């Protein structure tokens, strides 16, 4: 009885953790776009908080278990949350890194608008959001359509990857920037794989 309160905020902690990750990406992409160290500097010192939300939720879970010991579909949610919460941390971590490489791309002009990375990022934020609200609220049709999304991201990557190899196949100087940029794109694909893990874990835990 005393335990529902505990669990219901814990779920909202995860939801909050996810808005912060989404906003990291959002900042990270912007800082990369309108080239802006002062913004990536925000992203980087931002992880601090996400690392702590991770810690917190972990620490919340262990209390819920030792205090109450759940069973059946409840212990299954806590253990599952304990799990999806480090996926969330990694995601926000990738973000940290996107910001890292944005700092380095400030070291010279744009070789390209940065088109692709955006469409990716845009989609990616949508994934984070849902992959969680699919876990927490066990909507299988949502989780399934998130899983389906990761492959539009994939396109964009193995698509950019080919445009990014124009610039080297046509100019020596270039390499330095396109280099950082590849890294940057793989980060966004990672963020999706992460989220689609969470969507799998959801589909998993769910029909239990």
């Amino acid at each position: 009885m005393k335990l529902f309160k505990e669990l219901e905020e814990t779920k909202e902690q995860v939801i909050k953790m996810a808005k912060l990750v989404q906003e990291a990406i959002d900042k990270a992409t912007e800082a990369l776009n309108k080239q802006n160290v002062e913004l990536a500097e925000e992203v980087i010192k931002g992880d601090d908080t996400i690392d702590l939300l991770e810690v917190d939720i972990e620490r919340r879970c262990i209390r819920m278990i030792a205090l109450y010991q759940p069973e059946a579909g409840d212990l299954r949610m806590i253990m599952g949350i304990y799990k999806i919460v480090s996926d969330l941390e990694r995601m926000g971590d990738e973000a940290e890194n996107i910001a890292e490489r944005a700092i380095l791309l400030a070291e010279e002009p744009p070789l390209k608008p940065y088109v692709n990375i955006n469409f990716m990022s845009e989609i990616v934020k949508e994934m984070v959001n849902d992959s969680v609200i699919s876990f927490i609220q066990q909507d299988t049709l949502l989780a399934k359509k998130v899983i389906e999304k990761d492959d539009t991201v994939d396109e964009l990557y193995h698509q950019l990857e080919r445009e990014l190899m124009t610039y080297v196949l046509e100019d020596p100087r270039n390499i330095k920037r396109a280099m950082h940029l590849s890294f940057v794109a793989r980060h966004y694909e990672r963020i999706a794989d992460h989220a689609e893990n969470v969507a799998e874990a959801a589909i998993y835990l769910s029909e239990g």
